[PDB]
């Protein structure tokens, strides 16, 4: 049974009861996502910025099913072309806008990676991506304001690969943590 999560606690245990199991239900888990409304001062905590890149900052570790962790853009910053290593990936933004392009799974063939989609993510909105829709790039496109997104992952993962746009080469990348659960970590 879904109900509204009042807070970012809230929904925090939420999401711990729909993990319980060893299979995950995406359309509930993205409707309770898309239905807390997010609330600044319950997250800034997690908000840890830095001046050049977007960050990672992480929240829960969930019950060993999934991560939960808040992802800061500065303005102008993005991600990757990159995949979610068999893992379910939720993306909530709790504020701004992101760009989300979509990309095919590159061909053997060295071939420039051309978009299938973009849209922009709008503040509250939920969106969803596996492996087998595609691959994403994330992007901060404004010049005047931060944004700032939640994101589940399920299982957890901390290596993806990102993809080269020219060729559809992909390097295998190590994701690292700039915090967890409020704190710094170098
Ligand atoms: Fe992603």
């Amino acid at each position: 049974e879904l109900l509204k999560p009042r807070t970012l606690a809230d929904l925090i245990r939420i999401l711990h009861e729909l993990f319980a199991g060893d299979e995950v239900n995406v359309e509930e888990v993205q409707a309770v996502l898309e239905a807390y409304e997010s609330n600044p001062a319950e997250w800034a905590l997690y908000a840890k910025f830095d001046q050049y890149r977007y960050t990672r900052n992480l929240v829960d570790q969930g019950n060993g099913k999934f991560n939960l962790m808040i992802l800061c853009w500065g303005e102008g910053h993005g991600s990757s072309i990159h995949d979610h290593t068999d893992s379910h990936a939720f993306l909530k933004l709790l504020q701004g806008n992101l760009k989300e392009t979509l990309f095919d799974w590159p061909d053997k063939k060295s071939n420039e990676m051309i978009k299938k989609s973009e849209r922009t993510l709008r503040e509250n909105q939920c969106a969803y991506i596996n492996d087998s829709i595609g691959l994403h790039r994330v992007e901060n496109v404004s010049h005047t304001e931060p944004a700032v997104s939640l994101h589940l992952y399920s299982p957890p993962f901390d290596t993806c690969h990102a993809f080269d746009q020219r060729t559809g080469h992909k390097n295998k990348v190590t994701m690292t943590f700039h915090s967890k659960f409020g704190i710094r970590t170098p």
